[PDB]
């Protein structure tokens, strides 16, 4: 998963 500041729009919090 990827739901940090560093993946922004791209993140990955759920979808």
């Amino acid at each position: 998963r990827c739901c940090h500041p560093q993946c922004g729009a791209a993140y990955s919090c759920r979808k």
